[PDB]
């Protein structure tokens, strides 16, 4: 209940949200049914327009114009925002040249350099370059200021958890907005667009950057616009907020524009249609910079214009129905369109298998346009799991497709051509960012990036302390004029050990043999140097990964390769090597198939045995170092050390071998070299995060060998390929991945065709970020570089995403 009988005679547009059931004038109570009575008469004003005329210069003040052009206006903050243009003889901020803000230039008052949000709906990166012509301000901006070509959004691309991971730096998984659409099994609650629902507390974790402001004592304007209030008066409100005496005046700010994304459904990402509404945000970006240059704030204020997601085509017609694949299908309950969540109908059913439905959706036609995931088994490059919101099943959807339950459900609901929520690498998902200001570079263009990393930044902008996040800090550095946060290296908290011979081979009882018995002073002192590590600067050419939490582990080193071997969970952590253009490939010799060798470093009782995948029938073994890229026939003993072995179902091992044999080898063809460090992941709990050994859930059949739930590589190599990767002087360039560790190769339709047709496709689905691995693993890459240590973070950061 509202009592709308009190008044909003001056408090349009309050700062403070006035308690229930006293009546309020905030940009909030249209959602809440809650404005007082003259809210409308007294805060959205129209007469008149938006602009002055050259007869309304000088005019005598009436106070029932949406915007004045009175002598008076400027004083009172409230003159349209081509006052001075059509009365005083000024510019707009457009048609002025471009330069340089080497200093913020402010009035008086102004303790910061005030920070302004500006965020488009659905505004596709490629509309910067496709639509510059009809876009003068926006274009502006870009040119004079920061910008990338693109920013990559998160999973899934829709408006809510975009926009909400922008204002935490949080995965949506970790912020709790993992959809438009949800269903919260605790709470026994759905989340819904329409309505005040989605207003309630419970849905939003975190902490955004208007609470993180507030906290620490920085006053933010209200980021959430009602849908009704014309942007021409989100704007004259925003300037107005900003002409507030020095302790009342917000430093932070947000403008929303529900366009071009309402219209992009509508038209299709290219329609005719779009330009107008392109034209329209334009003209929005030129009110403000107008706005700010009236108040002598245009070389004074930093102005992101940044996006939630793109869009791309998508019609009725090319739509999926689950009604085609599953004989149940009203006995389940799917989140639809462009991902899709599966669960149970109803709770009571215990005839609901998911197992039965993720196998009647997997390669059941042709050319299908949708895969069915367990959430776990989700690329980890999306960080969708690890929230009760997010069904178990999930159905990604290819681009231009939607997927429905039946086909009554699109008619009875072509009516739109345009959506998004598609995976965040494809390319029509992927949105804008453009800074512009005293503390943004000049005329710079800075590589793609992740919108997770913008939380930092803003935080750093205004000299906030940021919550803790899923950003990088430190890794958006180069953006920065001035602001920068100087992140040190995190402390190592685990030394290794490092074991010479100390064990005879009689001591080990592991039930592997190996044909080695196949043996000078020239050729032996050499061996043993390699055990020294006296080829280490050529296989660990970034210096050891530091471990980051309290284990035991030792560092082996050997002529091929260098590894850091875990008593603990009986593997290496990690296993670099280096190999370059010239690398020749060779096979396993005949006789040493079945090869595997006790390593004399190492104790029996913290080694694998070969007994133990003997006796389990679904568990096989790879190995890290590959023996296909031995040096010499001598060295290649040494990739088949008990040491260097890892578990691998019979399914994997047809991945693994196929990235060992033959990628391997064309990655050091085409880069130069590559310098290779792979290894296991556990993340049984599907939270992104390292697991602790009582985490694990499965073992080698009758030991303590755990399973990995995935194997990494990071492939480095020097950006500069004209410089092999072991004598790079330069920026570095990364590619990596994290391979689900699988049974069956059932996510790969194409599977029983040769590797070359298959394999290659699911290592690019599965791209990942040095820094996806650093949480998986408790390990910091890359702490011996001639690089700075900011543009490290920004390479770890990196995602090769193989979009053209
Ligand atoms: C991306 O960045 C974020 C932020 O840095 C990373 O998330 C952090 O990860 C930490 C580890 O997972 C986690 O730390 C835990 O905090 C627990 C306290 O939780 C509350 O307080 C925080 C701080 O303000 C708050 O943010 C939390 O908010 C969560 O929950 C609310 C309501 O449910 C949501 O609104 C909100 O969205 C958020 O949910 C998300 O996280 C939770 C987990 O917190 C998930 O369940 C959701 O799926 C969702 O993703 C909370 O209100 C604390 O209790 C934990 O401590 C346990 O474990 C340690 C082990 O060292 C031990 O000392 C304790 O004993 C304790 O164990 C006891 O409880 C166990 C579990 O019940 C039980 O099994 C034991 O027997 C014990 O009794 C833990 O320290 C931190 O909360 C989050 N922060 C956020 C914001 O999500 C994220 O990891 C990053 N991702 C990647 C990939 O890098
Ligand atoms: C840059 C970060 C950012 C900018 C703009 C944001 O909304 C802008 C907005 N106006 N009107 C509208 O329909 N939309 C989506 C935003 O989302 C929210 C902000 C607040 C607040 N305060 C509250 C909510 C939930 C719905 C109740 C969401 C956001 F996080
Ligand atoms: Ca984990
Ligand atoms: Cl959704
Ligand atoms: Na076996
Ligand atoms: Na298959
Ligand atoms: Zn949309």
């Amino acid at each position: 209940w509202t009592a709308t009988s009190g008044s909003c005679k001056g408090r349009c547009f309050e700062l403070q949200e006035v308690g229930p059931p006293d009546c309020r004038c905030d940009n909030l109570c249209k959602s809440y049914s809650s404005c007082c009575h003259d809210f409308d008469e007294l805060c959205l004003k129209t007469a008149r327009g938006w602009e002055c005329t050259k007869d309304r210069c000088g005019e005598v003040r009436n106070e029932e114009n949406a915007c004045h052009c009175s002598e008076d206006c400027l004083s009172r903050g409230d003159c349209c925002t081509n006052y001075q243009v059509v009365c005083k003889g000024e510019s707009h901020w457009v048609d002025d040249d471009c330069e340089e803000i080497k200093v913020p230039e402010c009035p008086a008052g102004f303790v910061r350099p005030p920070l302004i949000i500006f965020s488009v709906d659905g505004f596709r990166a490629s509309y910067m370059k496709k639509g510059s012509k009809v876009m003068p301000n926006i274009e502006k901006l870009r040119s004079c200021g920061t910008h990338a070509p693109y920013m990559r959004p998160v999973y899934p691309t829709k408006t809510f958890p975009n926009l909400y991971t922008l204002a935490t730096g949080l995965y949506p998984e970790s912020h709790g907005i993992v959809g438009n659409s949800m269903y919260d099994p605790v709470f026994d609650a759905s989340f819904h667009l329409r309505g005040r629902e989605k207003f309630n507390h419970r849905w939003w974790g975190g902490q955004p950057l208007w609470i993180t402001a507030t906290k620490q004592g920085v006053r933010a304007g209200t980021f959430f616009w009602s849908v009704s209030i014309p942007h021409e008066r989100r704007i004259l409100t925003i300037l107005q907020w900003l002409s507030l005496p020095d302790n009342e005046r917000p430093s932070v700010y947000a403008f929303y524009s529900e366009q071009p994304d309402f219209s992009g459904h509508k038209y299709g990402p290219f329609g005719p249609e779009m330009t107008n509404p392109l034209r329209e945000i334009d003209k929005t970006v030129g009110q403000l910079m107008d706005g700010l240059k009236q108040l002598r704030l245009h070389r004074c204020v930093n102005v992101i214009f940044v996006g939630d997601h793109g869009m791309e085509d998508v019609t009725c017609d090319r739509t999926e129905f689950l009604s085609n694949y599953l004989t149940n299908v009203d006995d389940i309950t799917l989140v639809p369109g462009t991902l899709g969540r599966i669960r149970a109908k109803s709770i009571n059913n215990s005839k609901y298998d998911p197992k039965t439905i993720i196998a009647a959706l997997t390669c059941k036609k042709p050319d299908q346009h949708f895969k069915p995931y367990m959430k776990q088994h989700l690329p980890k490059r999306l960080h969708y799991a690890n929230n009760r919101r997010i069904e178990d099943i999930h159905l990604l959807v290819d681009r231009r497709w939607h997927v429905a339950r039946k086909p009554l459900d699109v008619y009875k609901k072509c009516f739109f051509q345009g959506d998004h929520g598609f995976d965040n690498k494809v390319n029509s998902m992927q949105t804008v960012f453009v800074g512009y200001g005293p503390t943004f570079k000049y005329r710079t263009k800075v590589p793609p990036f992740e919108n997770i990393e913008l939380y930092n930044v803003m935080c750093d902008l205004l000299g906030l302390k940021p919550a803790p996040n899923n950003g990088t800090h430190g890794s958006l550095n180069h953006l920065l004029r001035t602001n920068t946060f100087r992140p040190t290296m995190p402390d190592e908290v685990s030394r290794p050990n490092y074991p010479g011979i100390m064990y005879l081979q009689s001591e080990f009882d592991l039930g592997c043999t190996c044909d080695d018995k196949v043996e000078n002073k020239l050729e032996e002192l050499n061996k043993r140097l390699h055990t020294k590590g006296s080829t280490k600067e050529r296989h660990l050419l970034y210096g050891r990964p530091a471990v980051l939490y309290r284990t035991s582990y030792d560092i082996l080193y050997h002529t091929d390769f260098e590894s850091g071997y875990s008593e603990i969970f009986l593997m290496p952590l990690w296993t670099s090597y280096t190999i370059s253009k010239q690398a020749e490939v060779s096979s396993i010799p005949e006789h040493l198939t079945n090869c595997v060798r006790p390593d004399v470093r190492v104790s029996p009782g913290f080694s694998q045995n070969c007994l133990a995948y003997k006796n389990d029938k679904q568990m096989s073994y790879g190995f890290l170092f590959p023996p296909y890229l031995s040096s010499s026939p001598e060295a290649k003993y040494d990739a088949f050390l008990v040491t260097n072995m890892v578990p691998m179902y019979p399914a994997f091992k047809r991945v693994w071998a196929y990235f060992q044999r033959v990628l391997v080898k064309k990655y050091a063809s085409e880069r130069n070299g590559v310098n290779v460090i792979s290894g296991p992941i556990f993340d049984y709990n599907y939270d992104g995060l390292r697991d602790t050994e009582d985490e694990i859930k499965q073992y080698v059949e009758g030991s303590s060998i755990p399973v990995p739930t995935h194997y990494y590589s990071i492939i480095t190599s020097c950006l500069d390929f004209t410089q092999p990767a072991d004598k790079c002087d330069g920026p570095l360039s990364v590619s990596s991945f994290i391979l689900p560790h699988r049974p069956d190769n059932d996510e790969s339709c194409n599977s029983s065709e040769d590797e070359s047709k298959w394999v290659e496709e699911l290592m690019k689905m599965h791209t990942a970020r040095v820094r996806d691995i650093e949480h998986l693993t408790g390990l910091d890459f890359y702490r011996k570089t001639s690089r700075s240590y900011s543009e490290i973070l920004t390479l770890k950061t990196y995602l090769h995403t193989y979009e053209s």
